[PDB]
């Protein structure tokens, strides 16, 4: 177990059970792995928006040729351990402001998602006598991102005439936690085929193609989980099937990077039986970990039994209840897990939530009810 | 919008982007007198600061209530900076040792007990520290993890006699959440008062509190159907004489009908676009800075400036009488303030307005996420 000797710490020292703890060396294994395994014309590149801890980016850094980034402060952090040529930039509403910023610092791709984008990004250009690389990002035949299929032609005219904007080709994020390999395969296929069509209809050299994210991760059973070999093999496969040797290639992963290195533990602060049903009432909260109410599932745990008794009353001891963890906030939905089958559980024992590395502390609402943060730990040996 | 109008047109006028948070404390200030002075003289108002905890809005409201309603260390701290630790009543599931003993050094007012658990932890606080506490036993009444299960109440009351550091003032309820119902809240209360007097009659200890809860509600759907306040206060002052009340104190902690009516989340359009038949008009800022809508699954209710002036050489975006979601800058699809609502007329560079965005709004908000600037904040007086 990676956590339960800082878990043991804790407990000797007399400090309180709340945090968040992170293996660096299975992520540096994971991304050692993820990078060297992909073809010489395709580059993993970390969306940093499921964790940017600069810790985190310290240690992603080192092996992703880049960052992807979707605001001004993404930008900022990834300037601190990349430099911008090696930095993408995507999302709806790019202001005008990180636009600019953007340009300036001289950002690799600037992934454009609407006309009136491209004409307020063109502006900017104009106005400050430089030029920039894009993408346009494509919504294949409803969500808010990129440009509608059918819209696709028209932005990519009104792109050609704009001698401000070099076009290097596309950006297609279409799914989301995919743990299906084969599917994957068969939706890159598709961005391949719509990307040279739109090439040879505009008679444009199509440069690269930015074939997102989505890569799942499997929180209801932890041992099936997505299949990357099996992926990369069939997708070096389909690069030559589909001539695109010739054509650079990245991936935007934030969820698959991360996901599985990260944890959440809490303390056991209470055990409470109300109308027939078991509550543990666990230090910290769905503000600092939120995944699980976003999810709307019960997420992975396991118990640390911690023997002594700090109190000169009894413990609270439970064994074989279905039981609700919640944790410390002041409304029903903070809820970790409802009617979980728990072994034994007592007040003062460790809950250690697994898989809470993407998604975690970066989508929670941490300062709701004023709370202290959790500590953050992160392990290199 | 009269209320915000002017501020908007000061903030286009100056070039500055519009993503604003801002609060009436004009109409803050006349709304807590009102409430406040209408209340019967063995009946105090405690303000629920999770609701909205800004320093500024705590300053304002401090005047006008009897004290703050907090449930962490962290609102303690909030509150002392206003108010003396005597006018601080403190609740929720989870009090760790560390806010316990924080609240006991402070000398706060009351110790709202949810447990056996917690009422023998506090209790060693208290001999360790030589002190007294001032405590109401929380009850859940009839399931959630708070308070103490009806069935359990007679236990906790008879230890809690038996501990001389404890002075049991009384008991607590808190179980509805947002009742706009005037008729169906006296309803209510004298379930309480009945309950407590039982409770009182059976062990034998004075009835000195009742603490009634919050929960009145706010009407997000129809803003004209807001709750019956000065119903609910003549036929509550009636009740109070009919159970005999009229020598027990009372108190509520409400959060949402204090704060929500004065508050307003200001945000500039920045691109509308048709995607698969699908219109869209994109913000600035978005759920992580006002999250109230994707939390309650609804439509926030709001208005439309119409701005006249266009900063840019090509023509804005417009659409009219269509089915439109309105979404902000972030990366996800769940970035929803409202979804296929009718606009008779919107343009890139026009203004959404959402009212009621005073309670639970920033409060609840995932502010970090994705990394974007905070919205600025502004206080009408
Ligand atoms: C969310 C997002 C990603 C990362 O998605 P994961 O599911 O974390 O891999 C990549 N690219 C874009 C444009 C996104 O919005
Ligand atoms: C949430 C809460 C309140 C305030 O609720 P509103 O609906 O904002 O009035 C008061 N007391 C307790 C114990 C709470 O959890």
């Amino acid at each position: 177990r990676i956590v339960q000797p800082v878990i043991e710490q804790l407990k000797a020292q007399s400090h309180p059970v709340c945090h968040y703890i992170y293996d660096l060396v299975g992520l540096e294994h994971h991304l050692q792995h993820i990078t060297s395994s992909l073809p010489s014309n395709c580059q993993m590149y970390y969306a940093m928006k499921a964790n940017s801890e600069r810790t985190i980016l310290d240690t992603i850094s080192q092996y992703v040729e880049g960052f992807e980034v979707a605001s001004q402060g993404e930008i900022a952090k990834g300037l601190a351990f990349k430099p911008a040529n090696h930095i993408i930039f995507g999302g709806p509403g790019k202001t005008d402001e990180e636009l600019r910023y953007a340009v300036s610092e001289g950002v690799q791709r600037i992934h454009v998602e609407s006309m009136h984008e491209l004409q307020r990004l063109n502006a900017i250009l104009e106005d400050e006598d430089k030029t920039q690389h894009i993408l346009l990002r494509v919504n294949l035949a409803p969500t808010q991102f990129g440009i509608s299929e059918d819209e696709v032609d028209d932005v990519i005219e009104a792109a050609l005439v704009m001698p401000n904007i070099h076009l290097d080709g596309f950006h297609f994020h279409s799914i989301s936690n995919n743990l299906d390999s084969n599917l994957h395969v068969d939706v890159v296929k598709l961005y391949f085929k719509k990307a040279k069509s739109w090439s040879e209809k505009h008679r444009f050299p199509l440069k690269h193609i930015n074939l997102g994210g989505g890569i799942g991760v499997n929180y209801a059973d932890l041992t099936s989980q997505f299949e990357w070999d099996n992926f990369v093999e069939n997708f070096k496969t389909l690069i030559v099937e589909q001539e695109m040797e010739d054509v650079t290639l990245n991936f935007e992963c934030g969820r698959f990077i991360v996901a599985h290195i990260g944890y959440y533990v809490t303390e056991v602060l209470d055990i409470k039986k109300v109308h027939g049903a078991w509550y543990a009432i666990l230090r910290g909260g769905t503000q600092q970990f939120r995944l699980p109410v976003s999810w709307q599932h019960n997420h992975p745990f396991e118990i640390y039994r911690y023997k002594d008794n700090p109190y000169s009353f009894e413990k609270v001891s439970i064994s074989r209840q279905d039981t609700t963890l919640v944790g410390q906030l002041c409304t029903p939905k903070d809820v970790f897990a409802r009617e979980v089958q728990i072994d034994a559980i007592s007040t003062g024992d460790v809950i250690v939530f697994k898989y809470a590395g993407a998604y975690g502390w970066s989508i929670s609402h941490h300062d709701f009810l004023s709370h202290p943060h959790p500590e953050f730990i992160y392990l290199t040996q």
